[PDB]
């Protein structure tokens, strides 16, 4: 559990250091800073932030921590398409907040993640409609998407989902009727402010 950790931290960190990630000492005796174990044995999170990350992350990397849970990495200046976090099959917490990740995410994207509780993408640069899958994620509870560009009709909530108690899509750039699969749930923060186009909603503007 050590290599593979070290392939991830030798992309590009440019504010901060290691410090360290040693390639020959485990991971969970406590001495790696930002990262959480499940019962002291099997790395389960990866909590860095505010280093300055530059550079790519490469999930086959990732994909060699088989109990790897909880992926937060907030604040760092990571750009380019979102890596495919898809491919780890127990990711229940994906947090980027203020990163710089760009470009569509494919409308498939979230097919096969049924673990995902969290999903925070806000202020990012991301755009082009919100993939409908992600709002088919029955066991979905927080969805943070606010300041990005995206665009287009926020897709339908299934009612498979009885545990979304967070949604956030303000200052965006969406378009469609707000979604009434998401606007009747009583039990639902919700937030929709600055997305000029949108209506219907708990907005206070028709649509039509
Ligand atoms: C994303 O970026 C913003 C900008 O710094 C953070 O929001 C600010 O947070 C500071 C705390 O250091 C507050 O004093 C400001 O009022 C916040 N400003 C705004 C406009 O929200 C925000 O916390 C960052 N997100 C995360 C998860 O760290
Ligand atoms: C990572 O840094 C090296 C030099 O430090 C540079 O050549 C490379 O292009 C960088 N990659 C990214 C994705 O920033």
């Amino acid at each position: 559990s050590e290599p593979l950790v070290r392939f991830k931290r030798s992309v590009n960190i440019t504010k901060g250091d290691l410090n360290s990630w040693r390639t020959g000492t485990d991971p969970c005796n406590g001495k790696w800073f930002g990262i959480y174990c499940q019962k002291g044995q099997t790395v389960s999170g990866i909590h860095v932030t505010r280093l300055g990350l530059s550079g790519t992350i490469n999930i086959e990397d990732l994909k060699d921590l088989p109990n790897l849970r909880t992926i937060r990495l907030d604040n760092n200046l990571l750009s380019g398409p979102l890596p495919p976090f898809f491919k780890l099959p127990g990711l229940k917490s994906l947090l980027l907040s203020n990163n710089s990740f760009s470009g569509e995410i494919a409308d498939d994207f979230f097919k096969e993640t049924p673990q995902l509780k969290r999903v925070f993408l806000d202020n990012n640069r991301l755009s082009g409609k919100i993939p409908a899958s992600l709002m088919q994620l029955a066991g979905l509870e927080e969805l943070h998407m606010q300041g990005n560009q995206f665009t287009g009709e926020i897709p339908p909530l299934t009612d498979g989902n009885k545990v979304l108690k967070s949604l956030d899509l303000s200052n965006n750039d969406l378009e469609g009727e707000i979604p009434i699969t998401i606007s009747d749930r009583k039990n639902l923060e919700m937030k929709f402010e600055g997305n000029q186009r949108l209506c219907g909603s708990p907005l206070n503007i028709e649509c039509d």
